[PDB]
């Protein structure tokens, strides 16, 4: 008999299928930090990851394996097949194409839906039941085209959205006040990225209203500039770019961050990308961030923030711009 | 009148050293992937980032920086200058020259003890009481470089050495038994990398030797060819290599375990290299990994394993080789 | 409209069942022991505890609850009614009798039987497809009246057994060796308490064996009297009793150690009590320690371990004894 | 030679002084409860447990002791005589006297006065540089009696004050809203238990202030009574006792989040009881609660809320009332 034989006695044969499987789509910087931060979390009990570039998705794969020693995912697979994606109950995509200097916007947007035309179809075929997790760029279109293609209920496809602006703007506050950012309490909503909105009026620490300390608080008349931890937001994005090209631990972890809640059906409140007809003056089919709350349904709750009038005004610019583009994309 | 004033109230000003400070240098793929498994790990109140290369190393800490909501490590730093590296507890250097022949005279050894001969320097200069752990290759060679040059007591230079050597041999083992990686005991000894020694006698589940069950173990009549296992360590190593072009997750994840040991004080066993003179018929200053005790102290203790005389063999050419090399160092 | 209406926007209203819920039956000192180790683990999402007495019941969910902003388990509830527990993945049993005055350890058996005749079919009503993790004395004898009233198949029944045992072993074994005890391996198997048994052949550091380099191991020849450790093991129970009354924190954190394995998959392997009918020339219905594979599946596989003539006498006498009394149970 | 000299090599002997050492004096349900929760959540490498019941100190050390397979705290000592606690960066204190039937509250106080008398100089002793962290009820009076009597600093003198309170009243919150309490704000402060101050203008989720949109908030006339909320947390303190006869968990909890922003030094905010002189029109040396920066030399800033001069007065009051029994304290 075999050395497994003569050191083990079987006594059933039979595989479940695996109980809290993610998804990883696109194996990119983005893709492995969101990968890495899933593990270390023990969020999953199977890990899944798929790319297009053969060679580099068994590498990663690999790598992720040979670490298992100091891990707690029994199972991590690989493929360019989406038949190692079944059961999954969150999928992360990351998946994109890069933009080149003489390329249009437009053309960028609708290179990443005839890759989503790709993905999604065979997400849906293999984990019918899963949410989506949308991180690729512009996260607000793309958390669109994924509602449109997969067919899914708004509740189960989530945009990363201003996840990882809330997350840089906390950290700012909080080295601007000495202070923990986990204790430093800040919201930007609506669009990712340079039009994102901060809302002066919820900024706080231990519950004391900033804006109630100082009036002037973020407008353009303010001593302090305190607009500056929102303008500094959007210019560190830009000068990790120039400085090492790419960005990976931040949205790694604010999107591991995400995936706890989901998968441990916390239930916590999360600046995430929805559904946003209805509210804000809104009637186009348009993905804007607010605070929801997060559990194993995806997108359970959203929370009606209290905007002023040029705070609801930034939101429908953003959400006219939007459908805008929108409505000039071919599925 | 400001409103941070207005907000906080001082008690005092009062300046500390962090009690748990942790430093890298080389912020390479190897680097920031001990950096990110060691900030997800709770393992320091500090982490300190060193390279030569200014923009990518200050890129990498905003990165980090950004996640710190969803991290309690409150302040990481990072320059040119060591004097942001002052009162670490633990300073892990996976610095190294390029792998490119032809851009000096000096070879791959050359250059990397070059680049340790006024990296070493520094960090002791500024951290005179840390525990040295050398990642960068060839391993064996510059940890005892590093403690030529450091002036360091034993138990206090300690070698990545055969760590992920055993981590991936544990791994295909886990795969061959269908056993996670942490109840499959095993111990590859000796030389990091390519000559490294497999010692089966050692390997078990539950305490159930293996070689007893099946003493073709190893051997070349073995018919289920368990030595196939080693092989495939080396194999898989340089396969990485060519599908994703570098090593980072597994090297990353098993530098972070040894800080773990280290900084919590908890004496566990581990595969370092530390210097085996005194050991197998070894009379000259070489390290070899052997099973090491890990402390605050660094390399407290050291298991004596009993070898066969093959293995022993092997150990003592590869003692004979190193020293061959590091008695024609010149400092 | 209510204020929570006022707040927050519902999407939808599917109410949702557990994915990871835990179930606790006895919430005395052990019971609490093994829920706050749980729930400090982060292994379920829903935590169910059951008890005959309402008022500490009551009083014991009420405490966890307040604790709820430093875990991350959304949902602890309580009742003497199972359908509290409906749908348990896990159901771990710490409810039995005391041994009174006048009461012999024949007539404190049965009250146990007599109390799982009542436990047991209820909790397989609501859970049937559960994995039972016996903690109650006399734990092998009772992992067995768990096993025949609840119709489960062998996987699915657990006895805790010797996991304590082992682990109490290994902290004295680690001491006398200066090393911690999860880098000192030793194997306590058989009848969990008195009559336990400690395979000497198996223990050992960084795979070297002990009995090898020091042959008077595990006999009364031994002039450094290991067999100590084992007496000092059993003494440490009893004197633990003396001393505070009860065990607790020990047997708390082994059981969530042995949650985690079969929460997450993990098939690591631990000492537990199963059916051993067909090893080691045992033909009675006799639960047993050995090393198991523990899963999502309970035990899915035994570790054949290669005792001792006098070792297997020991275990076989086990057997014989545990039947004289399981023979005599009216159930 | 010894077996383990056979086995080990001892490369030093020496042993160093504890780097993030704790001690927990009171080993009841309370201090064992943070005993537990500092230990799974690894925050030092070293515990100290103290008490004058010399039977139940011991078995609460060993009972610890066995589970260290399962920890990562290697070293836990306990004892009578304090030099078990040298060198603690930490100490927790919870040892107290019970409350007895018809007893005078200028009583109570002066019995646990009395027994701080003995505590308090023996800590300094061996640990003179420590953060002292108060549990022991009245804990508002206690602190201050810890703190004159240590003659240590007032950032170095903690009162784990309306933490708990806090923790308890957000957990209502959160039940109440249908979201996780980390993300339900709310500051309860002023004097710990009955007398405590809920701020409901500092009370929201995602930076809506629920008292904006509903201002009724609070009052007795709400006709939603969230005022209830409040009251619901005093009376949910006095069912615990009633139901089991004691509080571990939830207190436990909360006194290790403490210990962690001290031991990591994090700089989190948290409700915790200081010397409040200067603030709030109070006139006297009087400890109560109000959010504090929390980190490494304790206490280092305080956040001022803005309170109503309804607030305001209540605090006045309990100033009154705290300072009218420790004036007339004996010590
Ligand atoms: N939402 C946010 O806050 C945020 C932050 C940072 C980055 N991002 C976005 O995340 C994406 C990831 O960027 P990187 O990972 O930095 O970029 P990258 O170009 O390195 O990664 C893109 C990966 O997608 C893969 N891919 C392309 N087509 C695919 C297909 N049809 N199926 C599967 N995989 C496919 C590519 O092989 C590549 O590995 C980018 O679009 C970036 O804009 C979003
Ligand atoms: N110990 C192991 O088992 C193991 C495993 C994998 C890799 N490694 C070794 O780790 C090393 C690093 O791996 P990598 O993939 O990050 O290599 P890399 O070339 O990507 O990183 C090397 C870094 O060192 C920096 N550096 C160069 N000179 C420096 C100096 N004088 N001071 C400070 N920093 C300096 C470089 O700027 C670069 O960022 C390699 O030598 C590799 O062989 C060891
Ligand atoms: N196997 C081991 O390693 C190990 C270690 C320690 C303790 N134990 C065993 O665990 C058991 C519990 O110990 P403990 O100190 O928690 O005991 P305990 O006196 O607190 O009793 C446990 C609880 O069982 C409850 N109970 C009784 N009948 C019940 C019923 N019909 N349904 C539900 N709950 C019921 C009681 O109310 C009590 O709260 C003991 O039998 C002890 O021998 C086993
Ligand atoms: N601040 C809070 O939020 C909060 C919450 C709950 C309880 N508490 C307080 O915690 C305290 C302890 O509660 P418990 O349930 O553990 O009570 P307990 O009476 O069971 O424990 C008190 C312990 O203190 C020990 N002790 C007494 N004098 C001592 C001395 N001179 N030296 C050392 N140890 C000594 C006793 O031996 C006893 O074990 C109580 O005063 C209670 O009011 C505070
Ligand atoms: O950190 C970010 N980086 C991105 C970005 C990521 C990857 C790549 N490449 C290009 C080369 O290939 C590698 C990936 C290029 C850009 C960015 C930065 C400035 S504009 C967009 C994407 C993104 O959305 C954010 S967050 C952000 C961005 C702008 C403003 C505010 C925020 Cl919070
Ligand atoms: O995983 C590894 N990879 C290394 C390696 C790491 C980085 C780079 N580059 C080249 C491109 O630039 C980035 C750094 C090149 C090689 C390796 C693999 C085969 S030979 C050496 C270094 C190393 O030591 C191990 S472990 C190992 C190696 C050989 C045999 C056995 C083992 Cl366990
Ligand atoms: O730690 C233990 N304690 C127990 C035990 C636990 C609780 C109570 N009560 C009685 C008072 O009410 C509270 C519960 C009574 C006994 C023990 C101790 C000596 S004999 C059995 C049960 C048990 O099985 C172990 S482990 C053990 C026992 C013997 C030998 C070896 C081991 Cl590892
Ligand atoms: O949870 C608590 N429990 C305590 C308490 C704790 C232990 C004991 N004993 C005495 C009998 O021996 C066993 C321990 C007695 C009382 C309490 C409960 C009602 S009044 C005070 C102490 C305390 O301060 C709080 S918090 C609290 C209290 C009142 C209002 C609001 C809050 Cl948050």
């Amino acid at each position: 008999a075999t050395l497994k034989d003569q050191l083990i006695y079987n006594l059933l044969k039979e595989e479940q299928t695996p109980q809290n499987k993610i998804t990883v789509v696109g194996v990119g910087a983005v893709g492995m930090a969101c990968a890495i931060s899933i593990l270390m979390k023990d969020l999953a009990d199977e890990l899944a990851l798929v790319d297009v570039i053969e060679d580099k998705l068994k590498g990663e794969m690999m790598d992720l394996q040979h670490g298992s020693l100091f891990l707690r995912t029994p199972k991590i697979v690989s493929g360019k097949d989406y038949n190692v994606t079944a059961n999954s109950k969150l999928v992360i995509i990351t998946a994109g194409a890069r933009q080149q200097e003489g390329e249009s916007r437009l053309n960028l947007v609708q290179r990443n839906v005839n890759i989503f035309k790709f993905i999604i179809p065979n997400v849906v075929k293999y984990s019918p039941n899963c949410k989506l997790l949308i991180v690729s760029n512009p996260v607000d279109i793309l958390t669109y085209v994924a509602w449109k293609i997969s067919g899914f209920p708004k509740n189960r496809v989530i945009g990363s959205g201003c996840n990882l602006d809330s997350a840089r703007f906390r950290y700012l506050m909080g080295e601007r006040l000495g202070v923990h950012p986990l204790s430093c309490h800040g919201w930007v909503l609506g669009e990712h990225g340079d039009s994102s909105v901060p809302v002066w009026s919820g900024m706080n620490v231990a519950g004391v209203s900033l804006k109630t300390l100082h009036p002037d608080l973020g407008t353009d008349k303010d001593k302090e500039q305190w607009k500056e931890v929102h303008k500094q937001v959007v210019e560190s994005a830009y000068e990790v770019i120039k400085l090492k090209g790419y960005t990976s631990w931040a949205i790694g972890l604010s999107v591991a961050d995400l995936a706890e809640s989901i998968m441990k059906n916390l239930r916590r409140v999360h600046p995430v990308s929805t559904m946003i007809k209805g509210l804000y003056g809104i009637k186009d089919d348009v993905f804007l961030s607010v605070p929801c709350i997060l559990g194993q349904n995806g997108i359970s709750d959203l929370v009606k923030v209290t905007l002023t009038s040029e705070e609801e005004a930034r939101l429908k610019k953003s959400a006219d711009t939007l459908w805008g583009i929108q409505k000039e994309l071919q599925f």
